[PDB]
């Protein structure tokens, strides 16, 4: 039905996720999206980042015991979209408050000094897009910095600046 | 002999603090503590150290909207303890998990290149040697470091590896 | 290795329970704890509740036709645990998509109105401590009402809303 | 809330129990764990078994003027384990030679020619791992008859034969 035409996310599968434990799912449609970054290295092909989802995932399950990784996708400078817990399960990284509204998007890097490639930023901005067309997001959703939520750096100073000036930012 | 013989605790009063609106209790002997770091810019002198503990703070209560500063101690490197939330109010510093059964302590500034002078290491263990003088903390305590209970770089590279020293630091 | 200190409970051999025909086991450690109540009679003395054991895995096993009773653990109003399946084995309790999953405790009775007396609850406060110090639970483990993972009143609305109150109880 | 692993302990409160008024404290960790017995009525279900813990402590406060109930736990045949001067305050069960040196707990019945059931002498041992686990004893406790330290025909031939084969029992 009008094939909602957006799925260019590497599966859980093929960047070889761990079994997720979680349970908890998310109502659609979900109206906020919170954009945070790893902080850690950035990886700029989809060999690399597969790695790094890894990585990602397994600090989040084995150090700090999480159910799995903590964000929603992850975005590469490889260009490519990564699934986490997806649309539709829970997932655990704002807090109490925002986890059950919303979802965690997350560039893979440490964007205080710099500035996620043009493909990157595109991958982030066509994955919002495929959130509308599957009724995932509010077609009128909220993007949100995770600074504006949580007492952290995240997503970096020059992404942050860089999410103010998107559409569906809200102070 | 044994009284109180507690450290020295800047109050609120005295770096002029917005008033709390906190109501959440803890409850003591409290078995954890979770050392964190503000991620912004350190102190000297308890002219300026006062400034910053406001800054941090209406950070925390107008831009996210939280009834008073997160953490429930802040340390200067001025060689002074600021008063946060205090031993009794539940803090906001490390997800829904450990809050209600840690204590929040937090180095102003940011320590990834940089290790906190000698005085804010002591005026650190001396609020926690105050801590299980006065019934606030358990005895046989645990520290963990900010990013070993959630995906952060929190405290800071430096800061995590003189903690990962401290007796009472624990996996 | 690692058991720091247990719990009592009373052996299957002890409330003369029937040969368990269960060979499923569940991967170790276990996130989640299910509370749900057999909604039969209930019992204060050892003697009785060793009957009111028999009597719920019977109907499970004779009735139902399956291997064991359904629960791991049954909680007694005199205050001790029954052996059901066990920290080791799979047991039918809250649907398939839960029960590879999870520890099911089942406290003995129907209270929909009427509460556990103090003793019964502490009865299973320590077991789950006890999951812990064995390693069968993970310290993580979240406390889930049988009603928030399928269709029914099955906490029973007074001690539903009692286990909201502890720690590890997650929405 | 009686601190980590506790095998489920009826509080003073519950069994309706009169003021300590004890100030001596108990020099912890702890050696000797003294094992006696009442001599007096049993009881096998917990409505029996707290008015009979009253019996003993009134015994020992109204008609022999002592602070408070002799003993630093009771257990019933009931499978429970009962509060009296706990794990800090020094008891009053062996003399002035080791009152202040070891733990007290006894058996709620006279135990010549009757044996307790599984239940109590199951969570007597499950006493004495939650004391491990606070620090009030020590991993190396010893476990000593009260015939061993006092010209006395208690805990009754039948219990004192059967802690002989504890572990912990040191000649
Ligand atoms: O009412 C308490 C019981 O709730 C469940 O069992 C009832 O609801 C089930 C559907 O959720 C029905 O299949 C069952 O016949 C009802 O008795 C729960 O499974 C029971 O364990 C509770 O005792
Ligand atoms: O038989 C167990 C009890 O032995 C002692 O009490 C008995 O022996 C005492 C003399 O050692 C007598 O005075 C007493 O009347 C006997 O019951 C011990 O003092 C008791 O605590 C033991 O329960």
């Amino acid at each position: 039905e009008d094939p909602p035409a957006c799925g260019s996310i590497v599966p859980r599968r093929e960047w070889r996720a761990l079994a997720s434990e979680c349970r908890e799912r998310l109502t659609r449609p979900v109206r906020y999206v919170v954009v945070s970054h790893t902080a850690g290295s950035h990886c700029d092909t989809p060999a690399s980042c597969a790695q790094q989802a890894q990585n990602v995932q397994s600090y989040h399950v084995r150090n700090l015991g999480w159910c799995d990784v903590g964000y929603n996708f992850l975005i590469g400078e490889d260009g490519l979209v990564y699934e986490g817990r997806g649309w539709n399960i829970k997932g655990a990284h704002a807090g109490p408050t925002w986890n059950p509204i919303s979802i965690g998007i997350s560039f893979m890097g440490n964007y205080m000094n710099r500035v996620p490639p043009p493909r990157a930023l595109r991958a982030a901005q066509n994955l919002l897009a495929c959130g509308v067309a599957l009724g995932a997001l509010r077609s009128n959703y909220e993007v949100k910095g995770h600074r504006d939520v949580q007492p952290t750096l995240s997503p970096g100073d020059r992404l942050y600046e860089i999410i103010q000036t998107w559409s569906h930012y809200r102070a």
